[PDB]
């Protein structure tokens, strides 16, 4: 095809795979893309062009963009993303499963032909920074013209990684098709999409094939596909961890900056916590990323955490000046693409959080909304806002490390209203992963639907692991059998969400949580208390620092308490969900388990 001819590189396994993969879906032509600031324009001029995307107000926004997408299209579709590993066994019972060779045949007769009409782009992109040991290569192939520009953003996407393949240099194959082919002569719409929708990901070859979704983790493969779905499979086997965890150095008053990763699902905290505002005199915060995190021992036996995306891919409702002022600065220095928030009348955006009451607006349907009438949200509720890393003004400069950060801490977490406290300390290593491993949180999900439950989500992976999710706990477990202990992280169990009698929130949270992380410091330094209870180590309220904070120590008390009556309701639950994990679940977490049960009595 024209012209691959005319491409930059002579890595002929690359150049072979794009030859075939056109030779399939028959685009008009083939594009490498190089990252380039020219190129970024001429790609937005087109999608401007297209009607995909929106150009902002240049007064106000520095090189952004508003982009709608179908309404049939607004979010990742977790019953339609597959491993396809040999062995269903290999998935495990957290992922869905299809025999490859099935999955094959029936995406072959989906791809053929699909780029009729189209320009096919070849997207080279890195995960985590340029200057590695080996760093992990991938090339997306995509018929999308805002993959491409969202790729450029959230990787270090275009002739840097294209060099770091050299000529024989493994890669992360990625194919997507918005799966709407174009008849010769056809207007096309802005937003292209398929009804069938497939995410699949083929461990052992380690390959991703997407189709038919132009949205977020469906369409941008380095971002769930690459970064946690691959990568805990290639981390399986190659003696690492990816993970779902925000990054965050904790500077002390004196000058000591502390690493912690922490997992909580989303919509519970991740975004908040990693750009944390210390409410204590003296302290600060930095951030290294908010969603993934790739992990691995260096030569003196620490865990080392660095980021693999290049730009944050942000729930834009809720985010505000008070809530998120870092966030807010992020956005602000512009190269920003929105997607599915609200137009105003002088050509900016808006979203529900967002300060103002703009009384009309077009919503991200493209029809007119007005307040106090309109039935509906103006912002899609999940829309987002993708903006590069490098603007983020609390950005530590060990950002684009390769080496990464030494992590003192792993925290867990999820919403729990009852039960969980505040914040407790594993006993040991093993136990850490035991707390992980049956972490709750009640939220459920429109196609779950039903309801008040506590749904287990393991890591924070739940639909992003890419093996068994019992391997993977074994996986967990082995590291830390094999690892020097003193040189190990320590575990912490948090919970923001406790609620009283009258259910309001036991702990103020956000800012505050602050003072969790300085008890967290301040057992890493010997410097604070805690007590031996069931289920680990927890401070007592005088432990914590509390000087500043109007709140009712009978409150924070309440948050810390560890009931064993509660807790003994907790076991049948957490049973179901270690027979759920099945035959591989490992005798590691079972103990564990048990070991829970004989101090619970
Ligand atoms: N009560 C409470 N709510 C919080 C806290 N941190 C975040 N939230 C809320 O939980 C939601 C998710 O926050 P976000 O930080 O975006 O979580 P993410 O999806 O994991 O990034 C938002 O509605 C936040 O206001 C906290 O410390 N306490
Ligand atoms: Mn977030």
């Amino acid at each position: 095809i024209p012209g691959l001819d005319t491409a930059p590189t002579n890595h002929q396994g690359l150049l072979s795979w794009v030859e075939e993969v056109a030779e399939l879906t028959q685009p008009d032509r083939v594009v490498f893309t190089d990252g380039s600031e020219e190129e970024f324009q001429r790609l937005c001029d087109q999608l401007v062009e297209a009607g995909t995307f929106i150009r902002l107000n240049p007064e106000k926004h520095k090189n952004s963009y508003l982009a709608l997408s179908d309404p049939s299209d607004v979010a990742r579709v977790e019953s339609r993303t597959y491993i396809c590993s040999a062995k269903e066994i290999d998935a495990g019972p957290t992922n869905n499963w299809m025999d490859p060779g099935e999955m094959r045949s029936i995406m072959k007769d989906l791809y053929r032909g699909c780029m009729r009409g189209r320009t096919m782009y070849v997207v080279p992109f890195c995960m985590g920074p340029l200057g590695a040991e080996d760093p992990k290569l991938g090339v997306e192939i995509t018929d999308s013209e805002y993959v491409v520009v969202s790729m450029r953003t959230m990787t270090r996407m275009g002739k840097a990684a294209l060099e770091k393949m050299g000529d024989d240099g493994f890669f992360v194959k990625a194919l997507h098709s918005v799966g709407a082919p174009l008849e010769p002569g056809q207007k096309d719409v802005a937003w292209p999409c398929s009804e069938t929708k497939y995410i699949t990901h083929f461990p052992e070859t380690r390959e991703i094939w997407s189709y038919g979704s132009g949205y977020g983790g469906n369409a941008l493969l380095g971002k769930k596909c690459y970064s946690l779905r691959i990568a805990s499979a290639m981390a399986h086997d190659e003696g690492w961890l990816a993970e779902h965890m925000l990054i965050l150095k904790l500077i002390s008053p004196e000058n000591k900056a502390y690493y912690f990763a922490a997992a909580f699902p989303s919509a519970c905290g991740k975004t908040n916590l990693a750009m944390l505002q210390p409410t204590i005199p003296g302290w600060r915060a930095e951030t290294l990323g908010d969603d993934i995190a790739w992990m691995r021992f260096g030569k003196d036996g620490r865990l080392y955490a660095v980021n693999p995306e290049f730009g944050f891919f942000g729930v834009a409702p809720g985010t505000n000046w008070k809530s998120n002022p870092n966030a807010m600065r992020t956005i602000a220095a512009g190269n920003t693409v929105f997607t599915n928030v609200a137009l105003t009348d002088d050509g900016d955006v808006w979203w529900e959080g967002l300060e103002g009451d703009p009384q009309h607006l077009i919503d991200w349907k493209g029809n007119d909304w007005y307040f106090r009438e309109t039935e509906t949200n103006a912002a899609h509720p999940n829309s987002r806002y993708c903006t590069p890393m490098s603007q983020c003004p609390i950005l530590a400069p060990e950002w684009d490390d390769p080496q990464g950060v030494p992590i003192s801490g792993i925290l867990f977490g999820g919403r729990r209203k009852t039960t969980v406290p505040l914040v407790t300390e594993a006993r040991d290593w093993q136990h850490g992963v035991f707390i992980g491993a049956t972490l709750g949180s009640e939220q459920t999900a429109a196609a779950e639907g039903k309801v008040g439950n506590v749904r287990r989500d393991p890591m924070a992976m739940l639909p992003f692991l890419g093996y068994n999710v019992g391997d993977y706990f074994q996986h967990w477990i082995n590291l830390g059998k094999h690892a020097d202990e003193s040189k190990l992280p320590k575990v912490f169990f948090v919970n923001w969400f406790r609620r009283g009698d009258d259910g309001r929130f036991l702990w103020p949270g956000f800012g505050e949580n602050s003072r969790v992380l300085k008890w967290i410091v301040d057992r890493i330094e010997h410097k604070a208390g805690g007590a031996t209870t069931p289920i680990g180590t927890v401070p007592a309220v005088e432990d914590l620092d509390l000087d500043g904070l109007d709140v009712d120590a009978a409150d924070v008390a309440a948050a810390l308490a560890v009931d064993a009556d509660e807790w003994r309701q907790e076991l049948p639950l957490i049973e179901e969900w270690l027979q759920f994990v099945g035959e591989k679940l490992p005798t590691g977490v079972k103990d564990e388990f048990d070991a829970l049960k004989e101090r619970l009595g």
